[PDB]
């Protein structure tokens, strides 16, 4: 096999950032643009990260989890070397390719569980020292980028080609009605597990159109699944604080739009957490016991942010930052150096 070759001459060339807006204009800007795109930009962000996973020590690199894993990113690259040569304008071409996707996508739906089962074998192994911390936490968020970027592509093209929304991205997000979905469901799960759950107060705050609902251009999958880690946390928070209480106090968020910062906060009055503790809260590794930090990765991705700051002995505050434009909205992948 020449994998290692194309690894690479692959890692040469550099990831490339697209915006929303080139997003979108893809909406059809038609397949045969998009194939012979991604048919490069993949094997390159595949080559990148897996150039990345093979600097990692022996004593790493050798473990089940990460060869099983890095085996996968070669067979995916490996399928998508069968169209370099091949020419669009065949239908069928396209096709096979399309399928080729999904294959892939599936191939990798459990990278997580699987890359924290190595986590967890190096804890055991090794142990938990914090440069050991420092280097997974690099390390994961990259990887977890780069993960989430390809699935981005992925879902792009086979969303497309099989109109209002644009595949994953609604270029209309009413942010409140994503906010109640990912509440409602999460309500759901917290009623089942404990016979109560706090209300939800929502309350818009529309900088220039201070009286308008506040529509965006998202992927509104991403921002369910944030919205839904941080309910989890305010919900669970809340209800053990006030366990041996009657009154329940709500979950307020608040959804401010600025000039540039789209910041949605999330309160909960939960008994909050000591500033010492908060890092850990974003820690891979010290939450291995045998979320956010994912969450957080989500956020960054079209140059956004999550941050908490509590208060110990009061409440939780959880704010997910995105860039209020289309324009301001491009991704951030880890890149080589
Ligand atoms: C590891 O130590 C601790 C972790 C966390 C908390 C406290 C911790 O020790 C004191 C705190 C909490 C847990 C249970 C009940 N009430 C509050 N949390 C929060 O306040 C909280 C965290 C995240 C979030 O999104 C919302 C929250 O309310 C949970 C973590
Ligand atoms: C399972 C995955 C997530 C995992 C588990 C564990 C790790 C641990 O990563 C470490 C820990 C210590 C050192 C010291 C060193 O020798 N530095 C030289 C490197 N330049 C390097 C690395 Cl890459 C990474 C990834
Ligand atoms: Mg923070």
């Amino acid at each position: 096999g020449s994998a290692p070759k194309y690894i690479e001459h692959f890692s040469k060339f550099s990831p490339s950032p697209l915006s929303m807006k080139q997003f979108l204009d893809f909406g059809n800007a038609c397949e045969k643009t998009s194939f012979t795109f991604l048919r490069q930009e993949l094997p390159v962000r595949l080559a990148n990260i897996m150039k990345e996973i093979n600097l990692l020590p022996d004593r790493v690199l050798s473990t089940p989890s990460v060869q099983l894993v890095q085996s996968w990113y070669v067979q995916s690259l490996l399928d998508i070397m069968e169209f370099l040569d091949k020419d669009p304008e065949d239908h069928r071409t396209l096709s096979q390719f399309t399928d080729a996707l999904v294959t892939i996508r599936n191939r990798h739906n459990d990278v997580v569980p699987t890359m924290a089962q190595g986590v967890l074998e190096y804890k055991d192994t090794y142990g938990d020292d914090p440069v050991s911390n420092q280097n997974i936490q690099y390390f994961l968020d990259r990887f977890y980028l780069s993960r989430i970027s390809i699935r981005m592509l992925i879902n792009q093209h086979t969303l497309i080609f099989d109109p209002k929304h644009i595949g994953s991205i609604d270029p209309n997000c009413n942010v409140s009605e994503v906010v109640k979905d990912a509440y409602d469901m999460a309500k759901l799960l917290c009623d089942k597990y404990y016979m109560a759950s706090p209300d939800l107060e929502i309350q818009e705050i529309n900088a220039a159109n201070s009286k308008q609902p506040i529509h965006m251009v998202y992927v509104p999958s991403h921002l369910y699944h944030m919205l839904f880690e941080l309910f989890k946390n305010a919900m669970r928070a809340t209800v053990e604080s006030h366990e041996s209480s009657l009154i329940l106090p709500p979950i307020k968020v608040m959804v401010a739009l600025g000039e540039e910062d789209l910041s949605i906060k999330m309160s909960d009055r939960g008994g909050g957490v000591p500033l010492r503790k908060i890092e850990r809260l974003f820690s891979y590794m010290y939450s291995t016991a045998p979320g956010l930090p994912i969450s957080r990765l989500y956020a960054k991705y079209f140059q956004g942010d999550l941050q908490l700051f509590s208060m110990e002995g009061f409440g939780t505050d959880a704010v997910i930052y995105l860039k209020a434009l289309s324009t301001d909205s491009v991704e951030r992948l880890p890149v080589y150096n």
